[PDB]
């Protein structure tokens, strides 16, 4: 069937904003996963998982009699798709069970692992999500094998459809770099927001870059990809060596024996894939990656044998039975156990990427320290394993259950506890009036609260106005945030704050984070008053102020908005058209198309544009909350043409006289061009729509202000 | 960005079932368009529409000073996409304003027409939908030019994204037949469900079949496509001749002057397209189809001139200024007015397809009768214009406003009014006990009510259990309905009915339509009892019984289910895989994926399969309402393989012994294979789900039973 995407393959796609409807969700609209999970008997779940570890099924026999290595790999791949650039990927939505991830080559045979878990999932039902179960099972595998984990939090609710993620533009699985859709340019520069070297890999190629078995060059790719998953050198070494303490790779025969991935397989495969013609197709004959490496002498027990082997041998380049590059220990004895024949042993073996940990000079120093001090290795690995598996969960307020680590970690963007009474409705009224009486304008108030709140992304639940991190490095100096203007606003609000807090009794105080939001609420009310309309904007107190010492500045950099169409802002020129970037930002804000539309039309007339640009300010009553953006954009009396100077800036002239009325960007004008967005603009631009426009603007402003308010969840 | 569709282009698409969520809809979730429309000042709207007729805009100047012809074409194309096969297309959702229809070649410059209507749309806002406005406008155009219409109903609520329609598989606009994705095979047999000859045409090619200017062969295409739009010969002649009494075609210069269609146009085009480089690009210089034909001496007034011209001249094949085939009257004087120059006159001209109305022998007889009896022509055209424009609106109960024709028309599938007291809760309990005491089984009661109710399709709001048409030709003889079994159930129910009605006082009676539905309810209650569960199934009385004479047998044929996955039924072999057919049926039933899933799993265990097939009957307690379907489907103790005899029938064997446990079709097993479906099946197959499954089943069963209940709207 030919589709709109076939005919107009470059038209903007709004369907990413309308996923996750109540239509596709099998749970009722009142289901609350946290409420379910809080009553789960987590101990019982863990005892069933522990038993599973050594209960082999004949359709996918357990290596060494123990599924622990398979389950560790499963959980590491569940988490391992995460990119810090956008927050997308990660284990937090259980997306490994859907396309495309369920059928990535790097996820081969994890269909088997998830199938092994169906009995437990079935037993406990809605009280444990697949998302949570995949991570838990990796923890229980680690515990079963003698490794002490750092902890575990539940609360990842299941999803019901694939997420819309850009995983790259290649049309061939695993394509090597330098093709027509290459994700590399320049001197091996991986395109943002990608965090993997080839389409369908988690991070890097285990043979080496584009298959070249050089451990030093492989180290470069490990470092870059892991940094793009928010891990530093110590964490990276700890994770790789920790993982590879357990289990084995699978490459018993040629890869041409392996059939279709799950999304391509026949209906009778019942959701499994990679069926193999090689001998038994499983167990001793399994083929997963094509590599055939077993790292340690006790693949089912925590040890410090990975580093003992890595440093205790010299390594020779060899080939697996599938023809893939791997390494074997020179002159070694057969000391590694076979996975099924108790009378066979094997020489130590390594991947190219394992040897990176000894041949890259910076990794070698960490690896030596870990070899000499295995306690330090165990602690780093437990910490890194927790971070890997929790990095996309969001604020600690979302962590559920009895095994949550009490230690607050800097990567969590921690928010201090509130230990004092909160302002009430009358206090909030008093503060809104004090803010308006200070002389701060509607545009200042709206712009400041927008800047604070709109760092939130729903991909990994980072950002938002809680913390008042807008007053700290680096947010206070981001271009989009207009650093000098911002500092002036913040000084005025901090003086209101000090005067209000100094007058209270009883311990009551207001945080700066709450006052920033409240002040933006005052600005929105005042703009509505300026248009002739009395409205109250909802506000919920309870935000707290984080310190600079509780803020990792380097980690906060990925939250900078380099394109923010809601402020008509683009920090530089990108290949992706600005309208596409607006829909991307709206998805990370969790907005629907109607919410995006209302919000942007209102922001334009409120004065939220960076630099007070007139682009899209289609009103003669700026700082009044009216639907003038939509009425004026849709007026057929105005003709639009791209300027000579800049093809992405447009002049709006009266069609009869030629007189200049307005200017706009692509982000403004898309609302008059895209057929679905124009239809939305028409509802807000109609003569009956002033009340609707105000109410729906107030609703979406409050939604944005509350995106990180999981303390009210 | 490579997408799942790129990787697995033949995987089934469930997003068609979650279109039209509350996420994409800008109106609040309680907006009721009927209520808005009922308060519209329709007379005011009509006065504004009359004024617009002759208010020419310089960006698209009015032909003859009057936009009536353009607006009639606009309305006819809005309606013209309707296919009787699936009920899809038509005017009823205003889809001409969305892709792909806004950019079809046959809809060229209708973007202009719609833009002319924005000021009225803006003025009246939500109280008139685009969908209603496009039809009303065409009515006002006809009235303005002297033609009395048969009436008008409002109530077409707007939609907010494109509908998912199969329009064909060609990848080239306008592709002629016999290509790699030909919609024609055999002796000019158009593939169902298509109702147009080329991709991006409304019905037929105005030059003739594949561009060959043969009026006789064009007539054949006209007849077949119009019949696929529910129109017979008389209606077809009336509509073509009636339309072509007005306006003109546009082909002032070569088509190569015309630029990108709206979905391809630049952002500055602000939603318009087909900008032309020919001279002034508009008005006298307009290029729409490429043809240059003006049919009558008075193109802005109702006349009898069409048929005077068609019969009064002999016709010569010529070429328009764009090179396209058309006809000119031999030896005629220049009697047809020019659209813009009062000093220019033109000879009469005709399209190939207009000449079809004279050269096809059956159409000639109607055309002559219309030429000789103009009042017959006017009345037939009025009636046919009403049908055209209302054929997809559904039952009369949906018709709104002061201009609704009182006359009941056969094509409306009329349902008599209820003129007696209805059964109450005590009566419903008494009837359900009678039904259960008769010996009708769960399987029979469920199957019969399913058969009755599941004829409904939301595309054109035809079908459903109201009317008790299951007892009439042709429904009573459809194979999917199990005609012998059906007859036996109906006889039993009709005797219950007679006995109950004969005992009443006052006028109270129960219709057979109600009793069939109530009896299906009793069957579901009984199946719950058989599973150990108390359950209450909602029922709403008020259905009435239509007569055979109120049921057009040939129009009913398109409602026959040739594939009904819910009954594991496929009447023959189709090219489209059966699980795609199931999702298509779910879309017509208005079901989401979770409702399709629950419903099918329940139906399997209740005995609703045609012929009592065991395919999918994954329970040892048939006729008990349980979640067994899901629990057994998902049991990894079972291995599935296609049979030798039939690749579309699968055997489920115990994995350890080989013993046969079940058999299933593709429609059964897709719930275990498709990653999104399987995720849904897992929720219902979990150990905590029996109660959820029963309550969700009852809800969706009730939903189906009430799909056509617009008397309760
Ligand atoms: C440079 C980064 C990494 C590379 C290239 C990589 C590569 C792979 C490969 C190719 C396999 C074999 C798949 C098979 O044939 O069955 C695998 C297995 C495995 N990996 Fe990694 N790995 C990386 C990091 C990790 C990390 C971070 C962890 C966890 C902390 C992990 C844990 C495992 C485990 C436990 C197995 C064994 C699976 C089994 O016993 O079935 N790996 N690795
Ligand atoms: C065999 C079926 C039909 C064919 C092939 C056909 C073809 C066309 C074509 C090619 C045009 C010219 C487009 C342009 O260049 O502007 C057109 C114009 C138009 N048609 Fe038809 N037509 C059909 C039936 C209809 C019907 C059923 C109606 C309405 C009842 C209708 C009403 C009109 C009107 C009013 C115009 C004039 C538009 C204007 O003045 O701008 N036609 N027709
Ligand atoms: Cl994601
Ligand atoms: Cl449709
Ligand atoms: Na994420
Ligand atoms: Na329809």
């Amino acid at each position: 069937g030919t589709s709109n995407r076939d005919w107009w393959p470059n038209q903007l796609d709004l369907s990413i904003l309308h996923r996750h409807s109540s239509l596709s969700d099998p749970m009722g609209k009142d289901f609350n996963y946290a409420q379910a999970f809080e009553k789960l008997d987590l101990a019982a779940v863990k005892r069933d998982l522990h038993a599973l570890m050594t209960t082999s099924q004949d359709w996918w026999p357990a290596d060494f009699g123990h599924y622990g290595g398979l389950f560790i790999r499963m959980a590491w791949h569940s988490a391992g798709t995460y990119r810090t650039a956008d927050g997308r990927g990660g284990a937090g939505e259980g997306q490994q069970r859907f396309a495309p991830l369920n059928s990535w080559p790097d996820n081969a045979n994890l269909d088997k692992a998830r199938r092994l878990l169906w009995p437990i999932k079935q037993k406990y039902g809605r009280a444990i999500s697949w998302a949570d179960l995949l991570i838990l099972t990796g923890n229980v595998a680690l515990e079963s094998m003698g490794f002490k984990t750092f902890g575990f939090a539940g609360g990842r609710a299941d999803t019901w459809e694939p997420e819309d993620v850009y995983w790259g533009s290649e049309k061939i699985w695993l394509e090597l770099s330098g093709g027509p859709n290459s994700r590399y340019s320049g001197d091996r520069q991986l395109e943002n927001p990608l965090a993997a070297v080839q389409m369908g890999l988690i991070y890097v190629n285990p043979e080496g870059p584009d298959g070249n078995p050089d451990p030093v060059a492989a180290a470069r790719d490990i470092r870059d990809t892991f940094a793009r998953m928010a891990m530093n050198d110590e964490e990276t070494v700890a994770l790789i060596a920790g993982g590879h303490t357990f289990g084995k790779t699978h490459g018993a025969g040629p890869a041409s024996n392996v059939g279709a991935e799950p999304e391509a397989a026949g209906i009778e495969a019942q959701g499994l894939g990679w069926k193999s013609a090689y001998r038994t197709g499983k167990g001793a004959d399994a083929i997963t990656s094509g590599l055939e490496v077993t790292w340690t002498t006790t693949p089912t027990q925590w040890s410090h044998n990975f580093f003992e082997n890595l440093f205790g041998y010299e390594w020779e380049l060899t080939k697996s039975p599938a023809g893939d590059h791997q390494w074997v220990a020179k002159g070694a004895d057969a000391v590694i156990p076979d996975a099924f024949d108790p009378s066979k042993k094997h020489r130590p073996t390594m991947l190219t990427t394992d040897l990176s940990l000894r041949f890259d000079p910076a990794y070698e120093k960490i690896s030596r320290r870990f070899h000499e001090n295995p306690e330090q290795f165990a602690d780093a690995f437990a910490r890194a394993w927790f971070k890997l598996t929790h990095r996309d969960m969001g604020p600690r307020a979302r962590y559920l259950g009895p095994e949550v680590p009490a230690e607050v970690l800097l990567w969590q963007d921690p928010i201090p506890a509130v230990d004092h009474p909160l302002i009430d409705a009358a206090d909030a009224a008093e503060l809104k009036a004090k803010v308006l009486a200070s002389g701060l304008t509607v545009s200042q108030l709206v712009s400041t609260a927008w800047a604070a709140a709109s760092t939130f992304r729903g991909s990994d639940k980072r950002g938002g106005a809680n913390g008042a991190r807008i007053r700290l490095a680096p947010q206070k100096d981001w271009e989009a945030n207009q650093p000098e203007q911002l500092a002036a606003v913040l000084e005025t609000l901090e003086a209101i704050r000090t005067a209000f807090n100094g007058a209270q009794r009883g311990g009551k105080q207001v945080s700066l984070a709450d006052l920033i939001v409240l002040a933006g609420c005052a600005g929105v009310e005042q703009a509505a008053k300026n248009a002739g309309h009395a409205v109250t904007v909802p506000f919920a107190p309870g935000r707290a102020d984080a310190s600079q010492e509780q803020t990792d500045v380097e980690s906060m950099a990925v939250l900078e908005p380099v394109a923010d169409g809601f402020r008509n802002y683009l920090k530089g020129k990108y290949r992706v058209p600005a309208e596409v970037l607006l829909v991307d930002k709206a998805q990370l804000l969790t907005l629907s198309a109607p919410e995006m539309t209302v919000l942007l039309g209102g922001l334009r007339v409120l004065g939220a544009n960076v630099g007070q640009s007139r682009h899209g300010v289609f009103t003669a009553r700026e700082q009044a909350l009216t639907n003038d953006f939509f009425v004026n954009l849709l007026d057929m009396g105005t003709e639009w043409k791209p300027t000579a100077a800049d093809a992405d800036v447009f002049e709006g002239r009266d069609r009869a006289t030629g007189e200049l009325k307005w200017t706009g960007t692509r982000v403004d004008l898309v609302f008059g061009s895209h057929s679905q967005l124009r239809a939305l603009a028409e509802v807000y631009g109609s003569a009956d729509a002033q009340e609707k426009f105000v109410r729906d603007f107030v609703a979406v402003w409050n939604k944005v202000m509350n995106l990180d308010r999981f303390d009210l969840a």
